[PDB]
């Protein structure tokens, strides 16, 4: 039997990451010379992250801890504002390192909810020593942590439990098209991704438009959509890892001011699940299957997928 799966969700919820995890787990996986192809993405990802923080400092009126840093800030734009592709040298690596390490820079970094910063900003920056190497070759995790906007509809075929799957990633924009989406009316299952860590984030261009709400609004559209009653709805409350760390310093009340529980991972996460599951009108007939995930964690996606597949077979 062939199972069709449609990944839906806002931008940066983890869709391509899950697609990548399917290749790694169910297919070949990323080869040494396949990883080399992201050597660049990794550099580009890293350069942009640091530039964003440095650029935010001004916007937020934050000062370097050391003034000799301003000379490094200037040097970053010279090396970056010269190259056209993501590269990496030893001088560049020094600049970035000294900046990363700076107190004023760390201060701006801890107020990242105020600006737009790649989630993996910190990961690449804390391993610059390693990714900066002359022969550096990205690892699977480095590839799973990259950030590439998928414009087209991506798909994958893998086999699992004598079942052949066909995953479709349409992206955020197309998840929205109320009409278009109709072309997918018979889908076996739909995996809807939500980024838990977005609760205290604003949607850039909109800057006052909370993202979790935007996702909540989209979940509502699909969930209660005529074309998917016969379609299973799986909810991946993704980024549980960054949520665990954020929740202990950024209250849920920022997202849900009516929240009265306490701000612990267990209570707050449960509050988010409920808010989503409750958007389901046909709650009588239709059941939503929720899962807390970490798309970059291959062990998690695997355990979790085994679970998803066990449900699809059952119904
Ligand atoms: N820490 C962390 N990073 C994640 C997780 N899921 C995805 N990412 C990162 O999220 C950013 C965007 O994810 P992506 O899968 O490109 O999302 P898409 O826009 O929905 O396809 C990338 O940097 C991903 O590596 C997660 O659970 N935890």
């Amino acid at each position: 039997r062939e199972v069709k799966l449609l990944l839906l969700g806002a931008v940066e919820s983890g869709k391509s990451t899950i697609v990548k995890q399917m290749k790694i787990i169910h297919e070949a996986g990323y080869s040494e010379e396949e990883c080399k192809q992201y050597k660049a993405v990794v550099y580009s990802n890293t350069i942009q992250s640091i530039i964003a923080i440095i650029r935010a400092m001004g916007r937020l009126k934050i000062d370097f801890g050391d003034a000799a840093r301003a000379d490094d800030a200037r040097q970053l734009f010279v090396l970056a504002g010269a190259a056209e592709e993501g590269f990496m040298t030893a001088e560049l690596a020094g600049v970035i390192k000294r900046l990363w390490k700076d107190s004023g820079v760390q201060a701006c970094f801890n107020r990242s909810r105020e600006y737009q910063l790649n989630d993996s900003a910190a990961y690449y920056l804390n391993d610059l020593d390693r990714i900066a190497q002359p022969n550096y070759i990205p690892t699977q995790q480095d590839v799973l942590r990259t950030r590439v906007k998928t414009t087209g509809i991506v798909e994958t075929h893998f086999t699992f439990k004598d079942l052949h799957f066909k995953m479709f990633d349409v992206g955020g924009q197309r998840s929205e098209r109320k009409k278009w989406i109709h072309c997918f009316e018979g889908v076996t299952a739909i995996i809807f991704c939500v980024a838990l860590s977005d609760y205290d984030l604003v949607l850039a261009e909109d800057e006052e438009m909370n993202r979790m709400h935007e996702s909540m609004k989209l979940f509502d559209s699909i969930c209660n959509n005529k074309w998917f009653t016969d379609t299973s709805i799986i909810l991946f409350l993704n980024k549980k890892d960054l949520f665990e760390e954020k929740i202990k310093k950024s209250p849920l009340t920022i997202c849900y001011p009516e929240y009265a529980g306490s701000n612990t991972y267990e209570e707050a996460a449960a509050y988010i699940q409920c808010q989503f599951e409750d958007l389901n009108k046909r709650k009588d007939t239709k059941e939503i299957y929720t899962h807390f995930t970490c798309a970059t964690d291959t062990k998690n996606v695997q355990f979790v997928f085994d679970a998803v597949t066990d449900v699809i077979i059952k119904n």
